[PDB]
């Protein structure tokens, strides 16, 4: 039997790269999406052309709310329904935008989105993944710049720190069940679609190794290592994939 | 004129000790509390008997909800209402209980409480504190020295304390241009839980390299007083461990 | 043209397992050793039987002294002399013994040995590696327990801390030359030969992931990853390979 | 009776400020120096003028060598000879200069100087301090240790080893009641020769006030750690950096 993976936010960019690589490695994949239905299905179409019935899609909002646990549980269930098993969870989906401390979503909607997508949904999915249970692991997409954060990104930063705490707490607690829990921390990978090109080059120029961003594939490579048999003793570890960026003083 | 401080969860234990020491240092204090009304009033009474009109209490639930921001705004506004200023914010109030990943409150209530008290309310109180300014302004967040060696089955609590580390850093960076410093104090083992039995308390005490005992509430409060003082005017974004070496001890 | 790697302290245990996996991956190897002459030459024989002329030994004391730079330069030179190139350096050789602060070598010898092997030698080998110069990289064998250190191991812990600093500084400074510098940090792996059984078992019981020590091969797997094409954007990272041990409170 | 402190590299700048504040707090002080004899002596004369018989000087090279353990024992012993006790050790003296990985001092002299001053000497002074016993040690660290100066490998290795010492010694000496902590400046007093335009570059990076820490601000954090108000604090390194270490590239 082929193992199975859930990748959240898998329609585009890094999540897509991660789904594609797991599938190339032999996984069957659940492609979760929120708004990008068309892109999710076109990826599944591409993956299912390669190997029939090895990719499904799954829709969910991962904003925190009264129904988030049920949604998270259904994401995990959808993998069991499609493939009869769930070997790997990749927590990739993530809201990202500024939340200034001093001055139209309300602040509490921003808390729900930023803290839900980056921390609470990962926790709930982690609970469901472990409950519903080999080489089992979870990989959380973290952020190499958590200790030198973007200015005015308090909530996003809080959510990523919380995700580090989850990675550690879950590694500790799930080790007796054979479930490893690790992270991959990009620095500058694919820049935001909205960022202007000048500003993109400014960030690229900061990176010591090659003065460029990481491709989505290079991030996906670290995920693939972490879920592999070459990482069977690794839990609680967060691998930076940042080209030295986090080492560069102001 | 005397400066003023808000201390969250200040009715008892470490919060009380911080309020008392701020008061002994010359601050007027807002003693925030949630359920411990009697202890909070008893504190304010003692402080006002020492110096009249220098302590008031302020009730608020710091669970996350759509009204938590107005509740946090009101906490800061109660300092200005009582004392005409707000110089210091200490984020001490904290929910703390296990949330096992594999198996009472709904999980969304646990999230609301553990993440709300430990991170969201500090963030909203920071926003409000900063917004109301309009000097030695600072914020001290009560953190946790065992954050990278966490208590088994305390996921949400640990997430909340990690998030608070991130707020401390993010706010230190962002509020520095306003002259608001933001720091943290990280206890290891201090006052053990009221409900813990003596035998269990001793097991923890025996782990502590420095004196095989927990930190007094006062010793925690001392590090808070340092960070608010003029002796710490260049310190921002620092979290001081107050743990007798506990976090250095391997399994 | 097959790449070439120097592995220090490669006669035995983790260093051995690293040299073996590097060789299996296609590398030619310099098997550095200090006192383990017989195991070193025996390992070279093993590997050379598999592919002729793909392993040589190189003897050197890595204690700090006025001649250590020359010795380090020679180790690198020995890789060029055997194979015409040097693509990978693995800093594995390491002295390890207690140096109590309060009361049969002298303290300056203990300093030279512990700080030399764990920090100075890696620094000088890094200099000579870079000076002599693609997928070039350096992997430093660190320690996951560096912030929860063994009692009365000050000098050793100082050495491994210094080694983290080197990893970071070297990643930063060598990134313009295309040389990546990373680390692998074991917790409990192969236990001391001189340690007694009951004590070995006490340490095993502490490891959340499986209640056992890492094999030398599990440690080598992480080295192999960091030198590979799948780690091309990775520099300045230290991967814990510790089964969750560093997450466990006292 | 008055407690006593050894401050290494105390003739100038941050070490001087530390020695003065310790003295203002009631400590008798050993002012260690290497080359700056004239400044160490004028400091001693200043402090003895304030209160008689409360400052002495001690010359020593803290470069690593065969004789460094004896030199470090002598510094401690000199505190006992002058004052009958040694309550506080402040490891401040520090060599600092670039050591590029790719290219008069040989590289082994740089190793001896950079690693000796920043790490080995603190280690030897710590053993001597402890062997002779509110006792504490404060080590001067560096807030920028994880975002290091380009081409300062050996220096950075030295300061990292110092963090390790701080932690290892905190753990091991806790049973004797000796606390061991650090103060980590980011940008404090800039090099004497540095052009203002270069100094200002650094000052502008500092979120809190867009200026460097005074030596006195660094000293304040030392005074807190040695005090009765830090009685439970061991193995802690306090950044005194105006938020510099939180600033991304
Ligand atoms: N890009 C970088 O340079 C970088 C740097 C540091 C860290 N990271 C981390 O690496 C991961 C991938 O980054 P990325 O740049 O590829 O991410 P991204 O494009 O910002 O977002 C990934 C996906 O997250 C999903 N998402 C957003 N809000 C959601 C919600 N409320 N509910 C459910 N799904 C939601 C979206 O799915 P739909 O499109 O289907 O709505 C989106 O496509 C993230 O965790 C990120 O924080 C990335
Ligand atoms: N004690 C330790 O050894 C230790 C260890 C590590 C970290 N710390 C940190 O140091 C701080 C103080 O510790 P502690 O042991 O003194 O704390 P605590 O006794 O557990 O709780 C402090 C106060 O938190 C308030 N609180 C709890 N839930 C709340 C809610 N939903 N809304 C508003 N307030 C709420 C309570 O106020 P009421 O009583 O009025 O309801 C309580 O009195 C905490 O942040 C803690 O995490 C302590
Ligand atoms: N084993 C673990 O659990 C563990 C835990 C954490 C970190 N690590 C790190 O992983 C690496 C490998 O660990 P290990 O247990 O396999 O190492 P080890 O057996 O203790 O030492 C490996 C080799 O280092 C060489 N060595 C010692 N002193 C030397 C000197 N003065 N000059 C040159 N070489 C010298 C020895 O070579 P000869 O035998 O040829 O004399 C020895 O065989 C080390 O860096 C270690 O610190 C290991
Ligand atoms: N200035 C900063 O911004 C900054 C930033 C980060 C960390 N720090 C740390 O804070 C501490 C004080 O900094 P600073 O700028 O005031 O230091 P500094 O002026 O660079 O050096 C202080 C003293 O160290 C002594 N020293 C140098 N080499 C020595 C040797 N071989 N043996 C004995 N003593 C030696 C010198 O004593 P003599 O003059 O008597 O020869 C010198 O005056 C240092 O530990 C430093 O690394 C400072
Ligand atoms: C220059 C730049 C811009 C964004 C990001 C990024 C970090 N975390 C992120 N998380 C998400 N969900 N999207 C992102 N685009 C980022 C990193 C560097
Ligand atoms: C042995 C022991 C027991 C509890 C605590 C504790 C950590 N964080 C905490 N946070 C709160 N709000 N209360 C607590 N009691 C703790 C630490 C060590
Ligand atoms: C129970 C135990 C005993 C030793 C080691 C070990 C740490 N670092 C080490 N470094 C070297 N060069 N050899 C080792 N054997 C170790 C780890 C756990
Ligand atoms: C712009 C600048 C220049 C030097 C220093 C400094 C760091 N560590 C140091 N250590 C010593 N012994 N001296 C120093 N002068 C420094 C910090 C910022």
């Amino acid at each position: 039997e082929a193992p199975a993976a859930v990748v959240t936010g898998a329609a585009k960019r890094i999540g897509r790269a991660i789904a594609v690589k797991l599938h190339q490695t032999g996984y069957r994949v659940v492609i979760h999406y929120h708004n990008s239905a068309e892109a999710a299905v076109s990826l599944a179409d591409e993956l299912n052309k390669e190997r029939s019935n090895t990719a499904v899609v799954c829709q969910a909002d991962l904003t925190n709310s009264n129904v988030l646990p049920a949604s998270c549980e259904e994401i995990i269930n959808s993998c069991f329904r499609a493939f009869g098993r769930c070997d790997v969870l990749v927590n990739n989906a993530s809201a990202f935008y500024p939340t200034p401390l001093v001055q139209g979503k309300t602040v509490e909607t921003q808390v729900a989105e930023l803290i839900g997508t980056n921390a609470i949904a990962p926790f709930l999915l982690t609970m469901s993944f472990a409950q519903r249970q080999s080489n089992l692991s979870i990989v959380n997409l973290c952020d190499a710049m958590v200790d030198q954060p973007c200015m005015a990104f308090s909530l996003y930063n809080m959510g990523k720190h919380a995700l580090v705490g989850l990675t550690q707490s879950a590694a500790l607690e799930l080790a007796p069940y054979g479930i490893r829990v690790n992270g991959v921390a990009p620095g500058v990978s694919l820049l935001p679609v909205a960022m202007g090109e000048e500003e993109k080059d400014k960030w690229r120029r900061k990176v010591p190794l090659g003065r460029r961003e990481a491709s989505a594939e290079q991030i996906a490579d670290a995920v693939i290592f972490l879920v592999s048999g070459s990482a069977q003793y690794i839990t609680g570890s967060i691998i930076k994939v940042d080209g030295g960026l986090s080492l560069v003083h102001a």
